[PDB]
């Protein structure tokens, strides 16, 4: 007798950093599809320094059920590290010298005393396994959340026609605001724009922070984050993160757009860390999928945003902090959701881990 005759899977173990990891010692967790089915992830990887730490680069080759470490990406510039909110993404067309299928990983350069914040890009020709710096983006202070500090945090890249986006939060310019989220665009790589607000909150000590973006079947995008010092913060809080969004048809245009916080049906308010992805799964709208970093549940919405309809279901894969989702591109119906455990202190206890989940049964088609 042999093994029995798929796809789905939940709690797949990818990391279990060493005891001697600095608390949380790994945290952050993102990953990538590649045009060849190939998937990449990468997280916070707290390590004893030196070396310089490092965001590592896993490979998975079926689906997400098995996974290799294929190279690290390092700071080649600074002396630093690449410390914080790292994010990778696969062009899809080309910007430069970079052609299609070059895959980024953005992130934050920080010395080990957190003095400075740098959001570099760096870039992959051969699908992650050698790395080039590509270009410095924006350079900050303090890596605190404190107002009145001036650092950058938490890229995130998307294209926009001849455009190539990179979202984030930004302490810098903060005569009126402690922090807001803004963005750069560039058509080669090398030149940035002028930074451009996203969204801001007037009070001072409103944090609007960890933006992410995805494109809607009406042409439309939706613009997802934490609204630190949002209103109505519960019983025995003085303030919370709750997930707010915005809709446009234009990415770079979020600031003049309505807000909206996400409240499920049954009155679920998700909050801190969000993360969204749209899946052509679930017909004429597909589905906006959401992940907040409170909360296990997976959030969606079947009508392009309209605030009023969405739902909440149960999936295996535990709360993290930025617990992040892809979408298959051979499969709508296959979700990933990749976790790094929790924020510090987390006890010496995070781990890097993904479950893939099919929508059609968590969502009862």
């Amino acid at each position: 007798a042999m093994k029995p005759a798929g796809k789905t899977f939940s709690n797949v173990e990818i990391f279990d950093p060493p005891t001697n990891y600095r608390d949380p010692q790994v945290l952050y967790a993102r990953p990538l599809e590649l045009s060849d089915g190939t998937l990449l992830g990468t997280w916070e990887n707290y390590s004893p320094e030196p070396p310089n730490v490092w965001f590592p680069i896993v490979k998975s080759k079926d689906g997400g059920k098995t996974w290799k470490e294929i190279s690290k990406v390092k700071d080649t510039q600074n002396n630093w590290g690449l410390r914080y909110q790292p994010q990778l993404y696969e062009l899809p067309r080309a910007f430069g010298k970079y052609p299609k299928g070059t895959v980024l990983c953005s992130g934050s350069s920080i010395p080990s005393d957190l003095s400075e914040t740098l959001i570099e890009v760096y870039a992959s020709r051969d699908k992650g396994y050698t790395w080039e710096f590509v270009s410095h983006v924006a350079l900050g202070g303090e890596a605190l959340p404190n107002p009145g500090l001036t650092p950058v945090w938490e890229p995130f890249l998307m294209t926009y026609k001849e455009k190539l986006i990179l979202y984030y939060s930004d302490q810098r310019d903060n005569a009126t605001h402690s922090q807001k989220l803004v963005h750069q665009t560039t058509t080669d790589l090398k030149k940035w724009s002028k930074v451009v607000d996203d969204t801001k909150y007037a009070d001072y000590y409103a944090r609007p922070g960890m933006p992410t973006v995805a494109k809607l079947p009406n042409n439309e995008y939706i613009y997802v984050y934490e609204y630190g010092g949002g209103p109505n913060p519960p019983a025995g809080s003085d303030y919370w993160f709750p997930v707010y969004y915005r809709l446009s048809k234009d990415p770079q245009k979020f600031l003049n757009k309505a807000h909206h916080q996400i409240v499920s049906n049954d009155g679920t308010t998700p909050a801190g860390s969000p993360y969204v992805v749209w899946t052509p799964y679930g017909g004429k709208n597909g589905t906006i999928v959401v992940s907040c970093g409170t909360r296990s549940e997976i959030f969606t919405n079947q009508a392009l945003g309209d605030a009023s309809a969405w739902k909440k279901w149960d999936v295996p894969q535990p709360t993290a902090y930025t617990r992040s989702l892809l979408t298959f591109q051979k499969d709508p119906d296959l979700l990933m959701i990749m976790g790094a455990g929790i924020l510090p202190p987390a006890g010496g206890k995070n781990t890097v881990s993904a479950s893939v989940v099919r929508l059609s049964e968590v969502m009862k088609s």
